[PDB]
């Protein structure tokens, strides 16, 4: 008969005594809203600014006994959100915002509707710019945990209480893929209970584990870092005698050894500590210049040193020529296999 | 007689129960709200951020049976967006919003005009900035499906559906040209019903399917590209003994191919997937290395190798000689006929 | 005696039946709204997001009769921008926007007066980004012709017309200079009148022709352009004999043709045609290597060519040599020529 | 007895006729509001845009003899900004806005105080982006002079009118450093008073003269072009026969500079006009090649020109090495002096 | 019995003859408001535009005798943001705010508690982007102080008084780091009273000591201009005759040096004083160009000087060879153990 729109009027106007600045259960034990979140959007994961733009339904629940009507014949009232002012709403806030909106396009995405025991549903559409420290210390092949907190600001610990429910605390969209991640399955759901000289504020955190996509920068570095190594050990298959072929084949792995040290650390912080991105660069600027220092050996000999007096010229220079040839893949595959297989435990 | 909006204030006001907070057709069938779009502004598209901005006229179409008049002698009835707030309308948001704003400059840009038997006509003007995701795979042969879906926040499926109307679902500005891509004709067009925790709700959407100007990237890239390859081999038309010119004409295949490699990854994510310019250009590399390598192969008999002695020194290079001047365009043509009409069959 | 405020809340107030949700001559001849800018600000014209930021003056002028006071004995009565959602004004929007907002320091940026007849002055200040298409097939050398479009959004052709006045259409502020244009003062004016399945809503629109400046890129390109072909030539007036220095000035034409090349297109749109900074530089690409394949020549007769066999190896080079000098300045005027009389009637 | 905020409801309510939509002395004197600032911030003046971002308290005087108290005891009554759009204020734009904001944090920064007589302070915080257009002849020597402007939008002259006052029109924060400019202490003060075809309108202006940091131009830019011209003349005190270093030392004045070349105009607008940085620095490129041009007159002997023909040999080149040993100081000096004392002057 | 807020609206309403636009203690002596923040989030500290990002909650605490109540049987009384604009708060601004906003998601942040003696605790969170001027005389090695000052705005010194509360006046959060900088536990605290032609204001800071992280500088910049100056040292022990290998081992260490000088001044303001990262690196620029005259000293020899003749043209140039070697790292030591000792000390 009587809509629900009127119907509601009087159970949370000025009748009935609803107060919409008072909480539920006042003066009594405190208030326990279970939160879950739903990712639509996630990424634009920065790493100068070390922050992550993420697009969520906020869904919170909670119990308020004023709210429960009895004779009304159905299960659930809906409030669009023109009258949801009128009652009573958690003061959720995250701890690391750095910015964040509503979304009101069209109408106000907000949903709200109340059960017949009094049980509230309010669920809203938040995009947030979430910080989360970002530790590079072996830089394409790290985990980042990159974490999000729900928090009181206004209710201590005795008034209202935060909690994850069991039914799948994190959901995520279905197609959700990142340029540059993985996010992983295993989502941790801990406390995160605030202590300040104003009182204890509760607190509920989610942790989300990204683990990057090896395969762009093994195109883009690794791969020219592995071909110049091996030009450069063709480089010594040219013939014995010093040849100025030697010396635009030394630069030749010089120019592009710098090239790519060049782009290298191109949308990077400056963090103190050093990377993974470098030590396997660094020791690929070394194995350019020792081709560079194995021409001054070859020179070495041409300056310093008449049938007996030409047979130890290239005698010791062949001495050092297959030594050199064999220990260049000797020095770099140990390295090489000493690289990867600490990253593949770490 | 009586003005529309005098007429209009008794016909939606306290007097004849009309509450906006309540749907059309309440505890009866489910609202049919069929829509349209009108592109205006399309473009630009980045593809760091995977998203696009549109400006779009949002036409949205329904019946209330409350507000259909009988006695006012005029067929339509428009409404200044001053009193908007006044009637019912539909909560309609865009699943992949990332922002969005109305447009209010001189009055806020919206249209609203009802039916004699309560059809109502509501058009608003709306800038979005909407996601989706980019296959990259064949990055200058690509054709990239930009979708936008449009769905209701707050009222499930038993209560409101939103449809497309047969009579052009999706219009498109006249003059819309892009810089970058063609916007196809086949627009496609269907469902995307949304199931949450919460219940399920409506969803329609359209795709639009861009394609690329291929013509940007042949003129920096792929025709020099071109040149250098026939560059590297008319260096080759050079004395037959090992000159110095082979020094230089070397690295000038050198230095050219990797500065066009240098700005060829310039606006481009950081996918892990290997796209399509740089397997052209990963090529364009080693056919410039194989002429450095082929003025090793003339070191390789001048180090190495008096009427009979002299013979076979030249013997054995010509031999190489007229071999490596075929075969390059061998190895060429074969990857160059093999390269495009793959392409051009995806 | 009585304050115009005081007068003019008795003239459109609830008395007098005044209602500004209703066109002036409702149910009548339409509307005619004539209109003027007056433009403050002009320019960061942008090429990759192919728009432009206007900060203009927009006055609207049209006739209320339900306006107009006989009694109160002055000519005008100003209306300051509390009361000014109290009267009926059109709802002008610009076709091509892409955002805009109004100007509020200190006050609303707005200015309201009203006539004895009911002839209504209505000024505001706008900042407009506004969507120009830019065709660049001669980049240059172009002549820019960027619009501002002015439509109606909720009233039909039968309801309100906007015209230009013939007295200053558009005016123009005293100083107004753009860092890298000329606004011409010849501005075209016409309509544009729109048609959608909604109806059919007047527009009328300004045409500014804008003409660039080539000082700049006749300073950083067409000069450094000029002198490397030049410093080609004095290259080839090197000793006879194939000497190291042209292998030297070979590349140092090579080194400044591919920098020249590197920032040529820096800050420009990815467009599919061909623009006219490339074509005047591709050639300065082939003058470049054109010396490249003159050290070739030589290199040509020092390997294939004893009185007799001595005097048609330096007869055929400078064969060669006299006729390569000249027809250098040959192959590059006659182009010279060809290149900018072309431009000059375009 | 009664406190001022009671006391002021009376005095500027509906009771004694005060409306706040009438300006004082009306159908009399004009109004005359006094002005002066105090810059707290100042800076990020961009030359790309031709903007500079300023931070200042605009105090606005006037005298309202309708606010004019008599009998209460105190001699100011301050006025709290939410009581602010209750009594008239001047309507004071600024000409060249280009966006500008309020500043809102914890408070509206606002200030009102309001004398017996009527007079009346009014004070707010504003942020401007200020534009000014940009002088660039002489680039590193210049003095920009950026102006600010104030005008009334609604009220003509015969009405309002704006005013500085004597006692220090221009208040500067105290320890406002600029990281590029000096601000100096003349500042001029006039009038620009406006024409429209709606009226004339009042403005007054400040010019703010501001002078560049010439030390950081002169470390990046003129120090490595000096020392580059003397390692161009250095390298002439090579052994006198055509050397290969020579080709190193003449190549290695080029590679440098171009690289100066590269990053000079990195910051800067595209002016049509010649600036002051490239006219030092293509002398400074000429002086690079003049050295490239003194081994082809090495060149040119040694490939010309047996006790007499070697004695005529180093005669002649001799006569030039020592002419242009000298003459190369003798050009850049003369050069060097007139281009610094050019710009002493200007 | 009765709740809170229906017990507040009494108390603050009017009746009572509570008004929030008067301060407590009116006249009479002044408002004593103590102060301190906790630091949530912090950095993205720009030099370019010298100014840092800071996210804290303010915390307020004054006391207003018009609000102690007396008979209600709880100790404090919260009050949520709803009702936060009707009792009287403190106009505290920031002098140097640049900009900041409020956090009002999902709840306006904002935290009002009333004692029984009428104590007011009022805490808000914000986000600043605070101005501060960054010294870099020394840049790697500098110590930034960015400070944070808390200004009344409208009430004078006589009125209103903010002061720090001894009970830690800054706290920090937990895990507060910063990607560059190190924020010291010592944090000056002190008065900054404003004087100006209006009167005078209070005025409190917090001043913060940035420290940097040498680390990052020390490996892309330190470190490979380290090694090159020993590439330089090596580069000497080539054999003693005018090689080939010392142009270009000459031109090896030029293209390192200059590449290091392209990307060293790459994120800095244009300041007019020299730092300290290229008085180290302009060093790092002679001494590469100090093995370049090194090869001319060489060449001095070479072509200035038969058993007596070769005698002493082996005699001169070992003569400065071995002079050359040891004086090489005495010049560098020397300044090396000047160079950080005096950055040591400050
Ligand atoms: C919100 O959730 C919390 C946590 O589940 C509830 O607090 C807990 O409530 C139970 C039942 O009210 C308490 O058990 C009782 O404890 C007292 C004292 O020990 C004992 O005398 C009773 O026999 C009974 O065992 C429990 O102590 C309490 N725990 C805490 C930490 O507060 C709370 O009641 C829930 N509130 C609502 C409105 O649902
Ligand atoms: C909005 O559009 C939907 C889809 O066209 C309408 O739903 C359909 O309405 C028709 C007629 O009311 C239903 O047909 C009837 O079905 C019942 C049960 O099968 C049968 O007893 C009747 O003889 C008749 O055939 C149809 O079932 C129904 N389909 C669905 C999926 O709901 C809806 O009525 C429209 N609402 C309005 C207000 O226009
Ligand atoms: C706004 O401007 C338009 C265009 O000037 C006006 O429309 C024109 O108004 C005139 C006079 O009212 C019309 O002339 C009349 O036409 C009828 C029918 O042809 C004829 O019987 C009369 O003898 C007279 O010639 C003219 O047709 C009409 N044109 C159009 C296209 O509408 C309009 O009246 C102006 N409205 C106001 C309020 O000023
Ligand atoms: C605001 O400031 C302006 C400029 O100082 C004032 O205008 C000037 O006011 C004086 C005195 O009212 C005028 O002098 C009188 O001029 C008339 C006509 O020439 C003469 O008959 C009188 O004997 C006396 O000399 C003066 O002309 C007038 N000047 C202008 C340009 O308006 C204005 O009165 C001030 N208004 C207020 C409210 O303070
Ligand atoms: C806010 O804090 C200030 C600073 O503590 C208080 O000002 C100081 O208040 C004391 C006590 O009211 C004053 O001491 C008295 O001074 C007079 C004159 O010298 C003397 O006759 C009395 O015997 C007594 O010693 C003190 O002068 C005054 N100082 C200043 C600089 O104002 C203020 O009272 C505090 N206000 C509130 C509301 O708490």
């Amino acid at each position: 008969p009587m809509p629900p729109s009127e119907f509601l009027d009087k159970l949370m106007g000025k009748v009935s005594g609803y107060d919409a600045r008072i909480r539920p259960n006042f003066k009594g034990p405190p208030v326990n809203v279970t939160c879950n979140i739903f990712i639509n959007s996630f990424g634009s994961i920065a790493e100068t600014t070390m922050d992550y733009r993420v697009n969520i339904f906020l869904r919170q629940q909670w119990n308020d006994p004023r709210l429960a009507y009895s004779e009304y014949p159905d299960d659930s009232l809906d409030l669009d959100p023109s009258m949801l002012d009128s009652i009573w709403k958690p003061d959720l806030f995250f701890a690391n915002e750095k910015g964040a909106n509503f979304h009101e396009v069209t109408t106000d995405n907000k949903l709200l509707r109340i059960s017949k025991n009094g049980n509230v549903l309010y669920s809203i559409r938040i995009t947030l710019v979430l910080a989360c420290p970002m530790d590079l210390k072996n830089f394409p092949m790290d985990v980042q945990t990159c974490i999000m907190q729900l928090e009181s600001f206004g209710y201590t610990m005795n008034d209202l209480i935060f909690e994850w429910d069991e039914k799948g605390a994190v959901q995520v969209a279905d197609g959700l893929t990142l340029p540059q991640f993985i996010l992983k399955e295993e989502k941790d759901l801990r406390y995160c209970t605030k202590h300040y000289n104003t009182g204890k504020f509760t607190c509920i955190e989610a942790r989300f584990h990204l683990e990057r996509q090896m395969g762009y920068y093994l195109i883009q570095m690794y791969i020219p870092s592995l071909l110049i190594v091996i030009l450069s050990w063709v480089s010594f298959w040219i013939n014995m005698d010093a040849a100025p072929a030697r010396v635009g084949l030394g630069i030749t792995t010089v120019l592009t050894m710098t090239t790519q040290s060049s782009g290298s650390r191109a949308s990077l912080p400056k963090v103190s500590y050093v990377k993974a991105i470098d030590i396997w660069m660094a020791v690929c600027l070394l194995f350019v210049f020792s081709a560079l220092l194995e021409y001054a050996a070859v020179n070495f000999i041409a300056r310093q040193h008449v049938e007996e007096m030409r047979k130890l010229f290239i005698s010791r220079a062949k001495r050092i020529d297959t030594v050199s040839r064999v220990a260049f893949p000797l020095v770099f595959l140990i390295f090489n296999i000493f690289y990867w297989i600490t990253y593949k435990i770490i």
